[PDB]
């Protein structure tokens, strides 16, 4: 039922309150943070990305669970791909602040994490009612974990920053052209973008502001859901999209077969889902019940096919059987198709 | 009528490779002489604003550009000027410490030294000269003379700060172009060129004139309701050749008059000033569909009609400042350009023959 759907929205909309508050107490630690970090000569050039759900107003889960990225701006650098994986890179530079942390001739993701990680252990020991957790078995992206008030969890991300053209790699992505314009394609792809450190020394390329621009400047119409007759759902369907992902693998969680999906791959399926439906009229409000099938639809073709392209690194198949196996996706096809069938009990 | 104005939409295309070389000429020139400017030490925050109406892509009239240099400064607090709501005093909340008079950031000194470091800078660059530009407040400061084409040369300080508190009510885009983007516009810098505020010796020679010359070229590259307006054939629209038709047809009534002085006080700001305000009025796309290209104009000419006959035209950011004052152009002036304009229309633009 589609007033279901608005039931979830509904209730999710209740959060909001609580959100913004614990982001409140969020920012005022991560801008202490790096007030300190800035004091490291390695680390002059550091400030905050402003990326993640919350600033995409698609947050839908825990308000006390938040994703913060560190940027830094890096000597001119050049990269080195790794194994033609598309995503992966060595970093090198032209001609250094972070001379400490080469390896030969490389940046060392190893030695930078670890001062980083060693400096926000001894300035959170100078904070009130926080600490830090390493976190662990994530190739190093997310570093650390903070914990406020007992309550809070922020997720803390290193990126490096290069204002340099793209990547090669990223020539044929962000096929955005016939929906938010060529123009506007353009203009994103002169912002810089970003390396994660991620496991070999390898960094990760990350485009999180772009996704965040995109998703925040979302219509075909400049004016899209400013007014009455331009409202669309699409935010909506993104949101619900990730609440039926979490929801599922919350009910499995003593299970394995969900453990490998996470919000980024419905939020890449969604992306796609606006480049093939690139008009505001085809995301009428009105049609919410409709739109969300439809892109519940467009997700399980996916799984299906085992095909979701990394939105802007096109030969990057985030549902290649080398990172999830062909049964997790078989389960969760089972799974929401069962959901979608019976009007989605997973959201009562 | 309407094919008239399409043959002189044609033949303005004609002359794009010509300003396009020369523009390039102008490139190299006013590249290598910032290089050289970032080299003092007032001047190191000195950079090209990338406005105009080349890079608006309408420069119709003219091997003659306007350019832009823009300078970066310690944070300003700004005094308006005898309520003009668009001249100011600059004051600092320091690289120009030698150019102020007291508190206020001398515009006299700041010109004299901009001035200087550019006749020093020309006189090694071959083929290059450059005069002092006179009787329009400062700016323009200068024109170069390249070997057949001039460049006025106009300074702007840079300000990060929020817009001053005569714009609150202007950029009036929201039903155009969105409330989100006239929030991303007021997010950008906003500049100050050094403008006497009025004739005589006094505290009018020390003032600074709100500009906004990017933000005009920003609306004007981007000017669909629809982000893919004109990228496709279904969105074709003619925003762009309103503009560039009104202008011209200004230019050549300027030319066709030029001996009265009825018209010497109109320029090309004040029909790109009317068109945005059509712009406002007129927020859809499907309004400027190409098919109606003759009553788009007609449209256009219409309103600046009745901006002059109401002797009525806000500045598009500063809606208090009426460039049709009678402190600006006399009535005797907006008429006569109102009866020429209206000669025009009624005959099928014999200037456009
Ligand atoms: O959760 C995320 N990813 C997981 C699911 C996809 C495969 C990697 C997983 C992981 O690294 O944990 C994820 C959140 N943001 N983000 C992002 O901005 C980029 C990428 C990405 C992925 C592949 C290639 C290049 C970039 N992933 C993410
Ligand atoms: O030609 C231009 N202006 C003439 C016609 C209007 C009155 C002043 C005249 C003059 O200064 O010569 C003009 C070209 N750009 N530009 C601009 O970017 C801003 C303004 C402006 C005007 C009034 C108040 C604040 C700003 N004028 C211009
Ligand atoms: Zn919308
Ligand atoms: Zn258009």
């Amino acid at each position: 039922g589609a007033s279901k759907l608005r039931a979830v929205l509904e209730k999710l909309k209740l959060s909001r309150d609580d959100i913004s508050t614990a982001a409140g107490m969020v920012k005022g630690v991560v801008d202490h943070l790096l007030l300190r970090l800035k004091c490291d000569s390695a680390f002059r050039g550091v400030g905050l990305l402003n990326t993640g759900s919350y600033y995409e107003h698609v947050k839908i889960s825990a308000p006390n669970e938040f994703d913060v990225m560190f940027k830094l701006e890096v000597p001119r650098i050049q990269l080195e791909e790794y194994s033609n994986t598309r995503a992966y890179y060595f970093v090198k530079f032209k001609r250094n602040p972070l001379s400490q942390f080469l390896e030969g001739e490389i940046l060392s993701a190893s030695k930078m994490l670890s001062k980083f990680r060693k400096i926000i252990k001894e300035e959170i020991n100078d904070i009130k009612d926080t600490d830090v957790i390493m976190k662990r078995k994530r190739g190093g992206s997310p570093a650390v974990t903070l914990l406020i008030s007992e309550k809070i969890s922020v997720d803390i991300t290193l990126a490096l920053e290069s204002k340099s053209s793209w990547p090669a790699s990223t020539q044929e992505g962000l096929r955005i052209q016939n929906w938010l314009s060529a123009k506007v394609r353009k203009q994103l792809r002169l912002k810089p973008f970003y390396l994660v450190p991620k496991h070999e020394e390898t960094w990760r390329l990350s485009f999180s502001h772009i996704e965040k621009e995109i998703l925040n400047n979302h219509g075909k119409s400049k004016t899209c859901c400013e007014n009455k007759e331009e409202k669309c759902c699409r935010k909506d369907c993104l949101k619900l999209m990730k609440y039926l992902l979490e929801q599922l693998k919350e009910r499995f969680k003593d299970k394995k077969h969900l453990d490998k999906f996470s919000s980024y791959h419905v939020k890449t399926a969604f992306f796609h889902v606006c480049t093939q439906n690139p008009q505001d009229s085809q995301w009428d409000r009105k049609d919410l019940g409709l739109c969300f099938d439809n892109c519940v639809t467009y997700f399980l073709q996916c799984l299906r096919t085992e095909k979701l392209e990394n939105y802007f690194i096109p030969e990057f198949n985030l549902f290649s059987s080398n990172l999830i196996d062909k049964r997790s996706k078989e389960f969760l096809t089972k799974q929401i198709e069962y959901e979608r069938n019976n009007e989605f009990p997973v959201f009562d």
